[PDB]
């Protein structure tokens, strides 16, 4: 309960900003090309990841950069990470969220940047793309948005401002998008009314990603146990997951945050599951695999119109 102050401190904060931000106090930078986003209102399990992949395969026929958030402070500000498939950096340099999105979108760049209008000028300079992508670029209004994409899950609605709740910003800030995408259809569906273009959003499970990402059946587990384990505190999640798609499970492992399985060595014979925010650490021993999903989106042909517009 005495978190609740802090919230409402924090709502006042974040108001606060958001108006300087509504009335033009506060600039709100453009860039010469189109620019896409991608976000959500709360932290933990979003699912904004799996539609900015989604997002790349609809603009397979144009030159796409992504530009990533790279968090902390050992980056320059700007780093290129990837030259469309071609890795420049390693994994710990770059991060593991932008390394992952490199290597699950071979024909696509990927900058990191904490600021992204840096991030585009050495984009537009070197690699000379068409199109940005912001993944997780709702909250940064710094950087104006053509198309300013939301998502939202069940749980939002529901839900309140840190440190109580998990918002970052208050639900009423939903008014600043442009088209909204309505997730976690798979598990608990809902609809939503604003007037915008709506989405409804699935994720299903369709196979496995084997460590050169390169998607293999996931009959192989069938009539045979695995060995699960996952590198932090996300296991009661994942667990359920496992649960929930009858995979059988003889054993679960945890393993520190910051685990970077420098020393593991796997039993040969025997196959391995587990997050592919851990998989990328994991090339060379060659039987662990990592789950796959994919975004199954209705009225795509919809999407596209709206996105094909934006391009004059």
């Amino acid at each position: 309960s005495s978190l609740l102050p802090f919230s409402y401190l924090y709502e006042k904060i974040i108001n606060f900003r958001n108006t300087l931000y509504d009335k033009g106090f506060l600039k709100i930078k453009k860039l010469p090309v189109p620019v896409i986003s991608v976000g959500n209102l709360s932290v933990g399990g979003s699912g904004k990841t799996s539609f900015v992949m989604y997002l790349a395969d609809l603009l397979k026929d144009k030159r796409v950069c992504i530009l990533s958030r790279g968090y902390k402070r050992k980056s320059k500000g700007t780093l290129i990470v990837s030259e469309y498939g071609n890795l420049k950096v390693s994994w710990e340099e770059a991060g593991d969220e932008p390394y992952l999105m490199a290597k699950l979108l071979p024909h696509v760049s990927v900058v990191a940047s904490e600021d992204r209008y840096k991030g585009g000028l050495l984009a537009l300079e070197k690699l000379s793309p068409e199109v940005f992508i912001l993944d997780d670029g709702f909250q940064h209004r710094k950087l104006h948005r053509d198309l300013n994409i939301l998502l939202l899950k069940k749980k939002d609605l529901k839900d309140r401002l840190l440190p109580a709740g998990n918002l970052r910003e208050p639900l009423k800030e939903i008014r600043r998008a442009d088209a909204l995408v309505l997730t976690y259809q798979e598990v608990e569906p809902f609809e939503f009314f604003t007037g915008k273009p709506t989405f409804k959003m699935f994720r299903e499970f369709c196979c496995l990603l084997n460590s050169d990402f390169e998607e293999v059946p996931f009959d192989i587990l069938k009539e045979r146990e695995v060995i699960a384990f996952s590198g932090l505190g996300d296991n009661g999640q994942f667990r359920k997951v496992l649960k929930n798609l009858g995979i059988k499970v003889k054993e679960f492992m945890s393993f520190p945050d910051h685990y970077d399985y420098s020393d593991f060595t796997p039993e040969e014979g025997e196959i391995y599951l587990t997050t592919p925010k851990d998989l990328i650490k994991l090339q060379g021993y060659e039987n662990v695999f990592a789950l796959n999903f994919k975004v199954k989106l209705e009225r795509e042909e919809k999407l596209k119109k709206l996105i094909y517009r934006i391009f004059y």
